[PDB]
């Protein structure tokens, strides 16, 4: 339907229906000077587990003009449009990456970044993928599905990033993240955890951002979340990052 | 600063700092025809725990459909958020929609619901009278040790139509957590069940696919540590409006 479009500076408008001619999207921000081809966005696609060019690229770097994106169809413009965004944050040192913390009753804890790009789960501990694995069968044994918590970190974020009253940092964060049809929950910091009363502000603060690790946890009601979390992330932090030039 | 705006249709536009000399909102999207005063305007206010001047929008007592100026003098951030949620609560209300909020958790106490009016009778709106007692020497455990902790809000609508909400962006639950996490203590926001059943009436809480059900949406709020539930329900009761306005589009 209708809401067919996010974000204030960098901005995304996007059309289509999965099982029509195509799917297509206009990026309407991002600065000029990046280098950023077809394949870039290819990347974060397949994490998920065919995108053109229309626009807004000269000799495989970005004018300032809008950036039509095309897919073909033989979640995935949400996908494409944060791809432009974390590889434009990587150049500011900005790393924006997911991983699954809980399946089920099956609380995952965390051991390191690079275990997570090796496994379906997106499980950071590979000591429980055999685990969520076999849990994972024994569901589709049953046919019946169960949810998932979805923890994501933006890291080497600047202080400042949020505009109180209405668009803190943590609200547009919840905005882009509740969007994703699965998620029925968000939580900066330790959030609902710890109700009872590194950081555990979750690096905002008064939604503005503090400089610490911007962490968040995301709720999966039961029916490949990771990438288009970090997607929706980095395309709010991209934005509020723009907003704040100006002042 | 700068972020000083919310809404489509049913907008609320904002200015003032605490300590200076006045709040002023500006409430745009009203329908023509509601019954509006000052006094309304005050009953939620007070709540929190006359004093409003409503300056436009409204002519012998009804609203005109025009823009309302709010205008709040210093002799409270809050303020205006609740203001111009009652108006929104007001109207709701017409077309038999109901917003109501009470606290879930106080720090480790779990306080189950048994009944609503139960939640007007206390300071803690709590739905049980009878974890009162315990709430307030839970208080005076706190005050005590100059410490404080947090809380666990519940709000709910009543009476919402389905077809509200409006994919992929704009649905129900987003346009939702947005303004509820809008509020400062508010570090968390779940629509039905949400964190406490990832392990496994209605739980969905009356949304799917980010559109209203029919069902009572009930939203869940985790507040840090630092009287949060009456700008819960304006919040609900802002954001259920501007849907259902720009819902009427067909």
């Amino acid at each position: 339907m209708s809401g067919n479009t996010y974000g204030k500076l960098f901005t995304v408008t996007t059309a289509g229906e999965s099982h029509g001619p195509a799917l297509v999207a206009i990026v309407d921000g991002c600065p000029p000077g990046l280098e950023l081809s077809a394949r870039d966005l290819q990347r974060d696609l397949d994490r998920r587990k065919e995108v053109e060019i229309l626009s807004g690229v000269f000799e495989g770097k970005t004018t300032g003009t809008p950036i039509g994106l095309l897919i073909r169809n033989t979640t995935a413009m949400r996908v494409a449009a944060g791809a432009i965004a974390k590889k434009y944050l990587a150049g500011l040192g900005i790393q924006v990456r997911g991983y699954m913390s809980q399946l089920g009753p099956i609380e995952i804890p965390f051991r390191s970044w690079d275990s997570v790009e090796q496994n379906a789960f997106f499980s950071p501990d590979p000591d429980k993928v055999p685990e969520l694995e076999a849990y994972m069968d024994q569901l589709r044994r049953d046919q019946d599905s169960v949810g998932a918590k979805i923890t994501v970190v933006a890291e080497g974020v600047p202080p400042g990033l949020g505009e109180p009253i209405f668009d803190r940092l943590d609200a547009e964060l919840a905005h882009a993240l509740m969007s994703i049809n699965a998620v029925k929950g968000v939580e900066i910091g330790a959030g609902f955890a710890s109700i009872a009363q590194s950081n555990n502000a979750g690096g905002i603060l008064g939604g503005i951002s503090s400089g610490q690790p911007i962490v968040a946890h995301l709720a999966l009601k039961p029916t490949r979340a990771t990438p288009i979390a970090e997607a929706m992330m980095a395309i709010v932090l991209l934005d509020q990052l723009l907003r704040q030039r100006g002042q």
